């Protein structure tokens, strides 16, 4: 049960807009939305297009799409600004959940009060809009509560990124996640050395997180890949997932360490698709959690394991993608963009 | 000469050019001697990289993404060129399978002659240079041979591609296919009308095209699409593939018949993508391999434009949807090309 899309603030700002093509892009959980949305700006004279990938990040802007086809603007359902060039005007429908993140706060008073007195509180962009009453109900229980505004990447204070955990570099004793999956917790342990504790509104269950599991299987793959002779280099051609020169260096690097390396270029990154090459094993230079989250026939690496495979990086180092400091915020509903 | 990758000779196009950095696409086929020509010319001062993604036809270059990534030329393995515009210099590197295409033809003279006097003679890309040795044979046993020139969508005379069988539009009592596989031929048969006859040149054995079992399936399939109200039009984005005002055209026809219709804009088309969408049947309009030739993953009905103005009752006939082009001033040579727009 999500907040409910504002069919009416969107139509009002397409009419301003003078837009009269638009395509839409979704995610998953937002198919049937897309479609009920479609009809409805199409009954006050606006042509639609769906877009019909799957998206999974606004770091994946279908807007090239949408120039292409000759739309005058772009719907991004469900996820909020990053910053990124975009080719034609882009109207962010941010989606929230209305699971209600106090109860399961309250539920659990005992396990946050082993993190510390002041700690860092995160969330996800599911969640974001709650974040205001969940720190008042921790300073209700005594607690100190820090929260990072992050960097470019972010869209507002507080919120974590499966690439980016620059709102929980702030000073603190203990890491609060409030969420669901172990995946943002687990990248937080690592790139802080704290403690996290993780919270799932929808259960309400919690989770200590252990990051020396996941850290012993990393290195089983940086194992295997210590004989392998030839590299392939992946990058994705995603918006806000290119990292061409860093690629670059990485190709160069093994070069130099007497591996054979080649830059392979994608859009979805899928191991699928490389089965035939014949290379050895593959750094992924894109997103962190395409091969950290494990069923890949041969070993796929990030930039900082291959640097650990090559003996030039001694600690375990989680991938993000880091962004330039950021102006402002988003708002907690609708926005647009332009370049 | 013609039957590898000319390693050199592709060297020495990319050094007239000036192109420092070239993006490889290869076929799955190709992808252990995509790197082999990459590892060449990197010997050679060319920085390569290799596209990731499958290869399907040269209907789909990498020449945006070639763009994208910087570099000056795209090579594009297995294919020969398709009239499209292109952003970077483009060296195509078709694909020609060895086998002698007569002794096959021999074994079978007399199958052949049921075709008739004058026959059309056709073939697939990888013995299209097999075309003339197969006319010269086939005219020294009396017949007489009509081999069409093709639209612009194909590389030589005589050659056809799964969406497009027009150089087989010519004057012919009966068509001659040279190859594999029962898509090409079938497609013919369809497309034509005509009777088909299909010789495989590797195991010498012979069919007689009968599309009969293949329009009932297709028909079957355009029932299941007569309760629908929703319908999903899907467009791709692939350069030699997107078919917008054709797939706007079916929108509009669907509407005028009371469905409800929406436009889908894909890259790659596949179903699952779809899965969550409300559609109870879908259009596609682009490589019509998708629709016809699914082998069962499409778990909603998926239709052909042509198979949907029969649906509203506005054909009475089957027809192939084909993708067409217009009229091809040259012809490709039987090696690699270079070809630019920008």
């Amino acid at each position: 049960m999500l907040h409910e899309i504002p069919k009416s603030e969107i139509l009002k700002e397409l009419k301003r807009i003078g837009a009269k093509r638009v395509l839409i892009q979704s995610p998953e959980g937002l198919r049937r939305e897309a479609e009920e949305l479609a009809g409805f700006l199409e009954e006050n004279n606006i042509e639609v297009f769906l877009h019909g990938e799957i998206n999974y990040g606004a770091c994946d802007p279908a807007d090239r799409e949408a120039k292409l086809v000759g739309c005058d603007a772009l719907i991004h359902l469900g996820h909020s600004y990053m910053k990124l060039p975009l080719e034609v005007p882009t109207i962010f429908v941010p989606a929230f959940a209305r699971v209600s993140v106090v109860e399961a706060l309250k539920e659990n008073i005992g396990e946050i009060k082993k993190l510390g007195r002041k700690i860092i509180v995160t969330t996800t962009a599911q969640h974001i809009h709650q974040l205001k009453e969940a720190k008042e109900f921790l300073e209700s229980e005594g607690f100190e509560v820090s929260i990072g505004r992050g960097d470019s990447r972010i869209s507002w204070p507080g919120q974590v990124l499966g690439c980016n955990y620059s709102v929980a570099k702030v000073r603190g004793e203990g890491i609060l996640f409030i969420g669901s999956g172990i995946f943002h917790p687990l990248g937080l342990a690592v790139a802080t050395r704290k403690k996290v504790l993780a919270i799932d509104p929808y259960t309400k269950a919690f989770s200590w997180i252990d990051p020396e599991r996941f850290i012993r299987k990393r290195w089983a793959q940086i194992a295997k890949a210590m004989d392998a002779k030839k590299f392939g280099v992946i990058v994705s051609i995603k918006k806000g997932q290119l990292r061409l020169a860093e690629a670059k260096r990485i190709v160069k690097l093994l070069k130099k360490h007497g591996r054979e390396a080649r830059l392979i270029v994608m859009n979805d990154v899928n191991y699928h698709k490389l089965e035939g090459f014949p290379f050895e094993a593959y750094v992924v230079v894109a997103c962190p959690r395409v091969p950290l989250d494990g069923a890949w026939r041969k070993p796929v690496l990030t930039p900082k394991e291959v640097e650990i495979l090559l003996g030039l990086r001694e600690e375990y180092e989680f991938d993000e993608i880091l962004g330039g400091p950021r102006e402002s915020d988003e708002p907690f509903g609708i926005s647009i963009h332009s370049t």
